[PDB]
């Protein structure tokens, strides 16, 4: 047997220094890498550059995220490496746009989007005009570059869209049909504004700001909480991309929009950030098994004259109710328009999130809003029976639909036929690309006859459904991953896991005659990529376990003999890594064949200065919930630097991707359907025991577990289920009662509470307080006091029952925090307390000495 | 030098047992001793009993508080000791009135009154009729005993006052003029009800229950938060004690009432008890320096016919506004009527609470409410100019007015003269009794002339002001202590501190020719007493440090030669102590001459089995705020049993009454005016050092401090000011920012925030987070999560700043608790955690071992 290693026992002040010192040189890495790329052709045969790329980035730390451009040359010196100069697009020389001073609406949107970046978070572009449009702080701004106006050689003054609106304007979008017009949201209604004429018009009259929210529960053009939190949809209006000309010389613009009524959604109260007020803000929060918002589509029809003045605005609604036309639909997951504007589209889910359908909605299906019951019938009867919704695709699953951003509609060959690419895990269990052609036939349902439509009545038959990709690996379509379709060469570029579940790579394949899938990115790195709209360059942001993130540009060509075959050449560097981080030792990726049938992957951080014949305390860092993969071949020295710190003090650090994790397919993900909390710890312990039999340095008598969010949830489950294995559990922002979490997440993974009584019971820590230990110095709870996603009541109710059960707990609250750490001092305190708790209760000599 | 004693290091489970075991036999002592006595004469010359006494009590543990009676015999066997039988007044044989299931209104009233007793909390009696009236749970009940109807020999069925009111009825009171009528409060309005006819009528229409409280801020007949919390006034309506006869054969009844408007009072949100709702209740909470409620007096005039039917109700208001008539008055502290009903009285304070005035208010000063501006003038002009308020007494102080319940009005000899007894600390600095005669002259102010009255215009001159008592000791007049006036013998009975600041005693003295103050209670015990209305018996609830509370009845007589001289004879026991509690060692009272000029008193609990040549860890239990005295000659083995437990484990336990404490006079109490937090710890440390020089067993390297409420406040101040002395601080429900505490308390002791910027700063822990220690295991915060008095934000804001400052803390929340512990499991957990924290961080070997 082996001697236990005890960590050096630092004071709280000493640990504060140690932590500060190791973060000092490491301050550069808090800075957004170049993103939101767009390529624009120069079309200058005499000039040296083929393209100008535009992107968002920070030049350094303590500096705002802004628009830059770089110049792509026609030719390169292949002896050398081209570093592209970042030229700032905007005049920011003694001129800041975003300070950190956010409205409530911005604060919340930042939580929902998970963005911590100051400045421009995104932008719109209109290629015909060269018009950029972006929100930055209070203001909405525009500049022109890359259109007929030409290419600037110097930074541009951002032009403020002026306003009479009193409150923050949100979600600005350029009209693709007319770039003089923008729309935005203000106090939950849609407005438009002309950036030349300065004319500004409110389109929807659904919310009064002066009313208190308990009465005034309607909104237009904006996505409600669950859409933002659980479906990554932040906008609820979409411009029609074409204008109908009028005989007068004018035009008609159209905005499709979601109108929401939250009246029957339950109201909770979250503590207001201004703690001194001793008040609480109301939120509409659909808890599991309760009402989601009443939703419908509406359409705004905007008549413009010959010289851009608004003649009239006509608010239109669906000819029959949403619930009749789209039987069984609970959520509008996505929406848009077809490229030529003939039809609006939407991707629609049922409440259980096991049925997806894609529906085309003609504008002819909307009529003017008319309270007058006589002229309303005239309007209804005038719309022909042949005009119905068209369900172009419908799919089901025993597990769940994962919503993604892949959907590409080709130009129409024929009036009665639509051709598109979609992705799905429902055929094979892995997300793949399918080219689908649907027939747009007149429905058997005729409104005139005065009945309601039967469920199948709007289903379009499928002419062809060809699989473009296939295999035991997924195409990526969520969280920034998407496709790029080259309609000339008839190819589709996409990101996937074909080569490895630990690396994302860029692939290309024919959509017309699909076969060999060609990998474009180099093995040994994981890549996040985007492809020029012209399909002749791509950019890869890439790293691996040993090497920090770089961003490089690659040129695409094909050989003379085969235009389908695509090849790559390095062109230039956009961002270099500046070596490997000093005093960072990366982990080793390991794997083990589980008794569950699956290979499971993990990361092991060995203790630094590992003495032979000693056994070391062990810390299991965990997330283990859906939509996340911790273990992959990416640089972990930025986001997970403190795992390396733990290792440096003498902790073994372990991370395992249990079943339920991302990037292993739907069957793998599906392992915990109805069963959250019941399976994940078995995987964690199995991985832990694999390591322990292989490596005698792991002291199994001193294992700790720590996680945030689903990680905190599981940290509690570890302690409750397996007190024999886990000595301490440090749970951050856990769910302790699934009945208090929301509809969109909870019902997806656990179903309705009445149809899973035991799953809800067993998955709910707070129902099981008696199962916690009766020894102190094992349970530490952490929570953001202002958290509106995971309410603090998860913790307060757990404590309520721990107190009744006579069980000890330790507790830390971060009173300025929600479901995130945004105040640096909060993070500093957390890290310090964590290291101190581990030292005193797991790792040190004194920890061992106090265990009776 | 001496060897340190280390406490035995128990596990959490072992400590849970130890604590449970020591509380098992000790369960009897959670039971209300007999109180709310009333003596009624039998007037039966042939019978064996002179009186029947009625009182409230519990027969045992886990049983409701109810009405009992006992029989006082004409004669006793003086060889023996008479134990009076407790005969239950009510039929409760298979019949419970109060369960623990309270409305919000009851929950809050119980917090304000500080009552933890289930059942009848109080009762009314009408001596003419024998009618008892009392609320118990939902219901209002009545029974008859002791009037013309006679004396029951068996328990009575309580008769429910029936109702059509939907919601809890509160604050029932019998009309003294007509015991067929009661009044009560329902949804913040005054109602009356006839208990014979069953007629029920709403009198005020000031609150709509269907409205939400942010709009609907008015109330009638009820005391607002600050009155209840800070002035011990729970009712806001008072029946006129006489009926005016009408020529029809009917009568007029009158209720004076306070009408409140809380519209401009700030609204806070407290977490709702039903934690699962994830909601928060609105409270009107006047924080320091902000608006108190707009108050006025109103009067309800109720015309009854010959056979008890209401003819009409006329709501009347003051002829001129309250703010004009009572210039400078902020608070209505007390109100009532003169014994014959000619005048309403009120005791009125200014905002600074340094000016008291007593004012008589004629009913002629109220006119009908009339919106119509013509008939309103007719009504105003009809009231003669000579009718004004009469300020019969006015007093000021550099320190503060302490409100008390002493005020006795004699019957009028003469129309233009009023004679009364009041108490005051303003003349001498100690509360004494004064007989005052004031002249009721017509005021120089005449309304007709159309001006506003000058401040002095309603002041009555003082004919005589004779001091009845005097000296360096106080008469008691708050929290149950009052006087009893014998108008025949011309004597006044009162409780006081004349013999000792550590013992309360009963005294008697002449009010007409005052001199020798005669003590009636025996030395060596502290007494709480009440005197028969007939002034020939009293009852004393008495204890001392060695002996639990007893209740005995004493007969009063005077010798033949001198009816002024009063003497006492033991008659009977009501409650016996049942010996001394086993395994309880009481503390020794000590004292020391402070460098501040004052003698300070303390209690020392020596460690049990005190080994010679060892030094022991020391725990300072503290309150140290105003209105409380911890150190006196009373039995501490019930409320402070865990101090004895600490002593049994090996802690030295110390309690000191620093300056600011009760029962030492106003100068003593005044020491911290403007200076709360600055002086109390100096006294505590001085007492601690007195003990340490005298007793070598006190280890000054291991001192802890613990308190609740003001005690928790001071525990934080100890750690912040004196980290050299106090190793650990366990602070329960502290104020950390005086700006968040209320008007009535905070401004009394600390003035307005603008006029005491430094005092507020220095007294506010949360402004001084940088002054806390940078070592962990020293600060433990405890708080009731639902606390509406000391909001949880005191703790959450402190933590906010501790986190920014990088300072460690420990935290425990009691999620089912307010500013009290009412759920037994919460108390169990608290006691357990406390002992464990002290063991691990102060007292044990492991505590000493972890101090680097
Ligand atoms: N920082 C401001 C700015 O740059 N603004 C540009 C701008 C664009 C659109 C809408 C508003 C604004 C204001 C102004 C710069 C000049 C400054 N003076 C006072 C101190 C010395 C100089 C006043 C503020
Ligand atoms: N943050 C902006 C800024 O500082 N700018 C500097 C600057 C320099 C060159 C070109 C454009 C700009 C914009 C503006 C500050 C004033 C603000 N108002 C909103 C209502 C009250 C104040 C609108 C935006
Ligand atoms: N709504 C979820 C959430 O915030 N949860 C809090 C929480 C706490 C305990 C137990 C379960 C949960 C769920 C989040 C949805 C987005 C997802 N992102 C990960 C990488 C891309 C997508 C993370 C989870
Ligand atoms: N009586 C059961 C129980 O108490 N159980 C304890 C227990 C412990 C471990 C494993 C299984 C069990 C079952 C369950 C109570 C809820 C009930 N629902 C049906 C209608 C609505 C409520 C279903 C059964
Ligand atoms: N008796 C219930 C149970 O054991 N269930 C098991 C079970 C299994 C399948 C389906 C439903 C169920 C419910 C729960 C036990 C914990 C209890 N708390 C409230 C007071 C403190 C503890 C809530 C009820
Ligand atoms: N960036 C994350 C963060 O700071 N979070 C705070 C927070 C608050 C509420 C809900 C979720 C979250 C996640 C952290 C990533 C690294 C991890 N380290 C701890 C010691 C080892 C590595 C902690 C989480
Ligand atoms: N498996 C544990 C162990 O060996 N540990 C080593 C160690 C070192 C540092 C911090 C924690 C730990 C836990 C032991 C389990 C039984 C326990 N008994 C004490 C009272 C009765 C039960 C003692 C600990
Ligand atoms: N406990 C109740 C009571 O004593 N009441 C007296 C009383 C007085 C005023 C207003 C309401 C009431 C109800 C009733 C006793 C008889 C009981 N039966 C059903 C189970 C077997 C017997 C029903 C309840
Ligand atoms: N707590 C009371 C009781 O139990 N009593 C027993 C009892 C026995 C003899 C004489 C009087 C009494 C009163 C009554 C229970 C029913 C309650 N209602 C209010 C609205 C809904 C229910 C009114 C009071
Ligand atoms: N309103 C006060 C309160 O609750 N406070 C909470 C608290 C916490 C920290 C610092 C100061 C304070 C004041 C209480 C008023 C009544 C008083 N009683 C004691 C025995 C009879 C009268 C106790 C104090
Ligand atoms: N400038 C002073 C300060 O900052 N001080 C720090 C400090 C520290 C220890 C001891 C004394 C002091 C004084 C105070 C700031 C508030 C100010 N008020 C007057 C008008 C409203 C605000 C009065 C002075
Ligand atoms: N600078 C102020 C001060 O020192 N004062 C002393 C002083 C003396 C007499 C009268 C007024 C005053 C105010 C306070 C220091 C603590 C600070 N907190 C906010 C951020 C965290 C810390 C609030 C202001
Ligand atoms: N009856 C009091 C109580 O339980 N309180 C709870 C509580 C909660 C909020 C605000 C004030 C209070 C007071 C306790 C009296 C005895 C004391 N013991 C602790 C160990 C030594 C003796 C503790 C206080
Ligand atoms: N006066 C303290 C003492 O002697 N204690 C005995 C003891 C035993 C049990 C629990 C607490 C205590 C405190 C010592 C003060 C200085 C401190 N240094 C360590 C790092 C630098 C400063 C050590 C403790």
């Amino acid at each position: 047997k082996l001697e236990p290693f005890y960590v050096e026992r630092y004071s709280w002040s000493q640990l504060k220094k140690l932590l500060a010192d190791t973060r000092k040189y490491h301050g550069y890495m808090m800075a957004k890498a170049p993103h939101d790329f767009m390529f624009v052709k120069r079309n200058d045969p005499d000039g040296p550059h083929s393209d100008r790329i535009y992107y968002l980035a920070m030049s350094g730390e303590n500096r705002e995220n802004t628009l830059f451009y770089s110049e792509i040359p026609k030719t390169i010196n292949r002896a050398a490496v081209l570093m592209l100069s970042w030229k700032p697009l905007l005049d920011l020389f003694q001129a800041t746009l975003d300070y950190g001073m956010y409205s409530r609406e911005e604060e919340l949107l930042r939580e929902r989007k998970r963005i911590g970046t100051v400045g421009i978070a995104s932008y719109d572009y209109h290629q015909g005009s060269g018009t950029f449009l972006f929100q930055a702080g209070s203001g909405i701004y525009h500049v022109k570059d890359g259109g007929p106006q030409g290419f600037t050689q110097q930074p541009l003054r951002p032009n403020l869209v002026e306003t009479s609106c009193p409150n923050i304007r949100m979600d600005p979008k350029l009209c693709p049909a007319d770039p003089d017009w923008i729309a935005f949201i203000h106090s939950n209604d849609i407005w438009i504004s002309n950036i030349v004429t300065r004319e500004e018009r409110r389109l929807t009259y659904v919310h009064n700001e002066l009313a208190n929210m308990e009465e005034d529960a309607r909104s237009a053009g904006v996505a409600t909480f669950v859409l933002q939190e659980e479906f990554d949809r932040y906008s609820g209006y979409w411009w029609c991309p074409k204008a109908e000309t009028t005989p007068s010389g004018g035009k008609i613009l159209r905005i499709l929009y979601e109108e929401n009524d939250e009246s029957e959604v339950e109201i909770i109260h979250v503590t207001s950030p201004m703690l001194e007020t001793r008040r609480a803000d109301s939120f509409r929060y659909p808890k599991t098994g309760t009402a989601n918002p009443k939703v419908t589509f509406k359409m705004s029809e905007i008549m413009i004259d010959a010289e851009g003045r608004i003649i009239d605005v006509i608010d239109k609604e669906l000819i029959q109710p949403f619930e009749i036309l789209f039987e069984g639909v609970e959520y509008i997951a996505r929406a848009g328009w077809t490229p030529e504007g003939k039809y609006a589209w939407s991707i629609l889910l049922d409440r259980s999130q096991t049925r997806l359908q894609i529906v085309l909605i003609s504008p002819e299906l909307f009529i003017p809003v008319e309270d007058d019951v006589m002229e309303r019938q005239r309007l209804i009867e005038s719309v022909p029976d042949s005009v119905t919704p068209l369900i172009i695709y419908e799919e089901t699953t025993d597990i769940w639909i994962n919503i993604h951003d892949i959907f590409h509609v080709f130009p129409q060959s024929h009036e009665e036929e639509i051709e598109f690419i979609f992705a799905s895990e429902c055929k094979t269990g892995f997300r793949h690309l399918y080219k689908i052609t649907s027939i747009l036939k007149e429905s058997k349902y005729k409104r005139s006859s005065g009945g309601l439509p039967a469920p199948s009545d709007f289903k379009c038959p499928i002419k062809e459904e060809i699989a473009i990709t296939s295999g035991e690996w997924e195409v990526l379509g969520r969280h920034g991953s998407n496709i790029q379709v080259d309609e000339v060469r008839r190819l589709v570029y996409f990101e996937g896991t074909k080569d490895s579940p630990l690396e994302h790579h860029l692939y290309v394949v024919s959509y017309v005659n699909p076969g060999e899938v060609t990998r474009l990115t180099d093995r040994g790195y994981s890549h996040s990529c985007c492809i020029s709209q012209h399909c002749d360059f791509f950019i890869s942001k890439y790293s691996n376990q040993k090497n920090p993130h770089c961003v490089s540009l690659y040129k695409l060509s094909s050989p003379e003999d085969d235009p389908t075959c695509k090849t790559k050449e390095f062109w230039a560097t956009i961002l270099d890594s500046a070596g490997p981080l000093p005093d960072y030792t990366p982990p080793e990726i390991f794997s083990f064949e589980s008794t569950t049938g699956f290979t499971l992957y993990g990361m092991l951080y060995k203790p630094h200065d590992l003495q032979p014949g000693k056994k070391y305390p062990t810390v299991l860092f965990i997330y283990g919930g859906p939509q996340v993969q911790l273990v992959n071949n990416r640089f972990k020295g930025v986001k997970y630097f403190r795992l390396n710190t733990l290792a440096s003090l003498g902790y073994v650090v372990v991370v395992i991707d249990n079943r339920g994790s991302c990037h292993r397919g739907l069957k793998f993900e599906g392992a915990f359907k109805y069963k959250m909390g019941q399976i994940e710890i078995d995987d964690q312990v199995e991985g832990l025991q694999y390591l322990a039999s292989r490596y005698d340095f792991i002291d199994l008598d001193r294992v700790g577990i720590h996680g945030w969010s689903y990680g905190g949830y599981l940290s509690l489950m570890a302690l409750m289920q397996r007190s024999d294995i886990f000595r301490v559990a440090i749970a951050g922002a856990p769910v302790t009662l699934w009945i208090f979490y929301d509809t969109g997440y909870t019902e997806r993974y656990m179903g309705h509470p009445d149809q899973n009584e035991q799953g809800y019971y067993l998955g709910s820590v707070a129902m099981q307080a008696e199962k916690f230990p009766s020894e102190p110095n094992r349970l530490l709870l952490l929570h953001g006091f202002l958290d509106e996603n995971v309410h603090f009541a998860h913790t307060s109710i757990l404590l309520s029952f721990l107190v009744r059960a006579g069980k000890p707990y330790d507790l830390q609250i971060y009173p300025q925090e929600r479901h995130s750490i945004r105040v640096p001092e909060s993070g500093e305190h957390y890290e310090l307390h964590l290291l101190h708790y581990l030292q005193e209760n797991l790792g040190s000599r004194i920890a061992a000495l106090k265990v009776i």
